[PDB]
């Protein structure tokens, strides 16, 4: 029941969407900070230097360029967002980009995930020591996927009709009330208008 | 149970092994040509004008480099082959070949599939225009995959000792018997002491 | 004096244009077949089995996609055209191609050369067994590359206000006239209403 | 005479080498702390909150994976690093890595250099808003790079026995001490027993 950091993706009767959550046992301290069409997951006041110790742990979770919203458990949502910005395709944006970052040199091989939404596609990955798959999101339900157990993309039925309630739901509703050690999350939703981000502290 | 282009992968208590089939309804005038650690499909006596119209039914679908076996549906398999003479990582080898080339521009989008397989690994991976798809290859079954139907890796249990025995079964052996319009056939064989290439015509 | 195969890309008074020209000593036996947004440099009648034996004569040396053209002296005009279809930016259009594709495996090691060209910008990239160059055509002179000796994009004043004359021009014009073995050439020109493609026989 | 971050790869009377110096007028309060196998550019004491505002200030500048030296300008090195590690050859595992994390997002488009070297070879690339080069380290002579002014590889008769001549040589020694705005240095050193790290403080 432990998934590690997890990101959802996909299409509601409300808009479109992009989720993440933070789940962690040895880094419990940090917190999401929402900016100009970025959402990072830093150290909490006064546990900036953390990030000297492990480098994986302070990242931009979402990236907002143009009508593409951009999601990952890394540095590589920038490296994808840079892409799409420079005109790079969503399924080759995230492939070349964990096809060239890989899994995290940690204690567990931690995988990269990641996903990104336009108005019309949304795809999702994930690289690991044992492969790389990136696939298209189904047009008929959103999906969700984590570094750890849930290693798959994974149907999920996300209610939300703003950011606050994605982040809300990713961190405590439906299915994710189950899965262990929620730290924090953020998420940007598009109702049909443009992208809005949003966070929740457990 | 028209798969389109086959291909299998993996190790019996006889070696380790590549096998590939060719399925077509278009061009069955075509043959499997073995030379010096390659195998190429070509088109039969006085078809060698088919490969102006259609530039996917001419290509080596097996390359032998070293230690290592490389298979595929098309000219990746040069592409692939040479990565990983020049020093690159089978999964690598797989993934940035098929993420480059990509899926095949044919009325069916025929997705390019291939596999590799050296002394201690073995991966499998294939590109559609929904995703990339690069996989290690379970120690405990051999697997195959084809362009059409089954675009996900699947169990096998692959009998043969030999080359010929190998380009035999995916041709009429077993589970593949079902599969339709068989053309042609190619196989790489290690039974511990080097590759060896073989065919067999229907 | 002797370049191999050549390709030039840039922008005159009279429009943009793309220009590639084949230059050999062993098979002088071709010729460019021109085609809807493609040219191909193909054998000449009853030549076609030398395919079989070297194939790397064979192949589509300029692919219109859209507002850009492709221009490269091998198989990789396609891998690099399909991606700017797909989306990809010019820069890693013919970067990534090229990383992938590598040099060819010949007696000579051959580069693979191209070059692209949209409305606003333009690029031109070779790989050879010692690196990888990829960059940004200037927008005050246009440029050639070959795969031998002039392994570098280099100025030139190309002439031309249309793809028969720019055909005409890197085949037997200006400083290109020095350059031995001409065997064939093609091209593509803008003149601001859209490309056109054209062919030259010596 | 501001070039900004330099690195310099190439071999001498008295071994293998590679060097990296940090020049900057915006942070001169950063450091290199030496580890094993691997080196770090770090915030000096009380301004480790420097790196959530510039998140390019902190990074690992050295890499020592096996008998290669990975050096560069930012996290690429690992990126690099760790495709050397997986069995990607210089060439590519400079290329693909600078091809996918592009040039930085600050306000000069700083690119992304870097450079490799094993017992047998050596490559140095770069990635900028104009292109991607990445070319083989000349046997003659030793080469260095930078992120301003000299973004093409310039030779260089370094001299130095030992990683804290090395590093001191491109702080203060030859050529390099017209550059302007040193701020830390640091360097490995193989002669010939292994590869050695030192740092070296203006």
């Amino acid at each position: 029941m432990y998934l590690g950091r997890i990101l959802a993706v996909g299409r509601n009767s409300n808009g479109s969407f992009v989720a993440y959550r933070v789940s962690s046992r040895s880094f419990p301290n940090r917190t999401t900070s929402i900016q100009e069409e970025r959402v990072a997951v830093v150290p909490v006041e006064g546990h900036e230097r953390d990030v000297f110790r492990n480098p994986y742990i302070a990242y931009n979770c979402i990236r907002i360029v143009g009508d593409t919203a951009v999601v990952s458990n890394g540095s590589h949502t920038d490296t994808i967002a840079d892409k799409v910005a420079l005109g790079m395709n969503l399924r080759d944006a995230i492939g070349l980009s964990l096809l060239a970052m890989d899994y995290e040199k940690d204690e567990l091989n931690t995988p990269r995930i990641a996903a990104a939404i336009n108005g019309s596609e949304a795809f999702i990955g994930i690289v690991t020591a044992d492969g790389l798959m990136v696939s298209r999101v189904p047009e008929e339900t959103p999906v969700y996927i984590s570094t750890y157990e849930q290693t798959e993309p994974a149907a999920t039925e996300f209610k939300a009709g703003s950011p606050e309630e994605a982040a809300e739901f990713i961190l405590k509703g439906g299915e994710f009330a189950a899965f262990t050690h929620p730290v924090t999350a953020a998420a940007a939703f598009n109702d049909g208008e443009g992208w809005n981000l949003a966070t929740r502290e457990m």
